């Protein structure tokens, strides 16, 4: 945590040689000041690699303990493993990640570490950095330098802090650094912005433009001819009446019968397999997944393109491929434009910054969830012998309710963030046991915020209750000053009494 460990040293490079091969090397010190930060995974460093085209350089791995004694890594400390994220996903099997266990660990010693990746030319299209600076601990000094050579285009910038870059030809190379002092470690909170502006990152690309990313991209995308699942797209929506039908049959199709294997871009050089080998093989990453749908949608008449979501504080015109957070596909249906992702674009809006491959920026609208239950419930004499029935009206699962949100902290520091804005409707209906009598008023509860409103309706008809419980939250994201009357609208919804109607007998 944040007085558990410190990191002395930060220091991450990364170089751009002339026949495209890179380097990226990176050196630490921290220390570990209690035995929660010794036998946390502090006590590991985790290093990912592909092989195929990468070497794993270790230039020192050793502990200094408080009194100046220095243990130095042994040789059994260092154990290759296949990352977790390419588990049963035979394609990536040759992925690498090393693991480093740090030995001698001791109150108040320091770990150091310093290696590089070594990547020859031909895996990655262009040097492309999106590296994040503040950690879960305090860095007293993080410095950070690019190199390419005289006469590539750089465009690079430090988000989330005011350090300048400096900027230093030597030997036909352009390089270029940072140092930035004393970054706080993030906090703790929960519910912060899915992007904190306010926290370190370097971007950095030596593509031409943002648009020249993205359209490299699509050329390997489009690479392979895809010609059976054109085909199988074509099949398997000949039939079909309308376009919606078609684009149900091709997005179930793929969504029944292909796994998602979250294997990073960068362990795949940014591109994909073989379409068609993509299809018949049952995984896929995201990338060849959100292909696969656009060229079998395409095949079937319905005009799509894949979508690059980027957060939406960065300049997209100056970043790469690493700055890219999730994909999507859109079609055109019926002239249009639906969005298809693991969740909804409409969830975050306007938050990200989101272009199709071919360059155009999508301007996305915030929509509401929208969620309308009902449930019924009995209540029995049996229930109430002992004088009164406590009725418990049951939580729904969907919507807020799954959000993880009934314990909110009354003080709050940083930004708060929802989800997706929401509108719930509840309607449960009530049958007690003849003779039964409702003792919980049926005054309707209202409370009324600027960004939402909470209600509950209690309504007898006949020998049924009906009662409505309803919720709004119309905005995403809150100051600390905001900040309490949202989780007062939250609290109202999650509150378990809020549910409770009382009878006796």
């Amino acid at each position: 945590a944040a007085s558990e460990a410190e990191y002395g040293k930060v220091s991450k490079a990364w170089t751009l040689h002339a026949d495209g091969s890179q380097e990226y090397r990176s050196s630490m010190e921290l220390t570990l000041f209690t035995h929660t930060a010794m036998n946390s995974t502090y006590g590991e460093s985790f290093i990912v690699y592909n092989p195929d085209f990468q070497t794993l350089k270790i230039h020192s791995s050793y502990t200094r303990q408080k009194d100046g004694t220095i243990v130095k890594t042994p040789d059994n400390a260092f154990v290759e493993v296949l990352p977790r994220f390419a588990a049963d996903a035979p394609a990536y099997n040759q992925l690498k990640e090393m693991v480093v266990v740090h030995t001698g660990l001791e109150l108040g010693a320091t770990i150091y570490l310093d290696y590089s990746i070594i990547t020859k030319p031909g895996y990655y299209p262009a040097l492309d950095i999106n590296e994040r600076l503040q950690e879960t601990s305090p860095v007293k000094e993080c410095k950070v330098s690019i190199s390419v050579p005289e006469g590539t285009p750089l465009a690079c910038g430090l988000y989330g802090s005011p350090v300048k870059a400096v900027e230093e030809s030597h030997d036909g190379i352009k390089e270029v650094h940072w140092t930035l002092r004393n970054i706080p470690a993030s906090s703790r909170e929960a519910f912060q912005p899915k992007n904190r502006e306010a926290s370190p990152h370097l971007v950095a690309s030596t593509y031409p433009s943002g648009k020249a990313a993205l359209a490299t991209l699509d050329k390997r995308l489009k690479e392979s001819q895809g010609y059976e699942s054109k085909t199988f797209a074509q099949f398997l929506t000949d039939k079909s009446g309308n376009e919606q039908e078609k684009v149900n049959i091709i997005r179930d199709h793929i969504l029944n019968n292909l796994s998602t294997c979250p294997i990073p871009m960068a362990m795949t050089g940014y591109t994909v397999r073989d379409i068609d080998t993509v299809l018949r093989s049952a995984y896929g990453t995201p990338l060849e997944i959100a292909q696969l749908l656009n060229v079998m949608l395409n095949a079937a008449g319905i005009p799509s393109e894949v979508l690059a979501v980027y957060p939406g504080h960065l300049d997209t015109d100056a970043c790469g491929l690493a700055a890219i957070q999730t994909l999507a596909v859109k079609a055109t249906v019926d002239g249009k434009d639906q969005y298809l992702s693991a969740s909804p674009l409409t969830n975050r809006g306007g938050l990200d910054k989101v272009v199709s491959l071919s360059g155009t920026s999508i301007e996305i609208e915030t929509t509401p969830i929208q969620i309308k239950e009902s449930r019924s419930v009995a209540i029995s004499a049996d229930q109430a012998k002992d004088g009164f029935a406590i009725c418990v009206l049951p939580a729904i699962s969907a919507g807020i309710d799954s959000w993880g949100m009934s314990a909110l902290n009354s003080k709050r520091s940083n930004l708060f963030e929802l989800p997706s804005l929401i509108r719930e409707e509840v309607t449960y209906t009530v049958t007690p046991a003849e003779g039964m009598k409702l003792q919980t008023s049926t005054q309707e509860q209202v409370i009324s915020k600027p960004f939402g409103k909470v209600t509950r309706t209690i309504t007898p008809r006949g020998n049924t209750i009906e009662v409505v419980r309803t919720i709004e939250l119309n905005k995403q994201q809150f100051t600390p000053a905001e900040y309490s009357d949202v989780r007062s609208l939250i609290h109202e919804w999650t509150n378990p009494d809020n549910r409770v109607l009382l009878f006796s007998l």
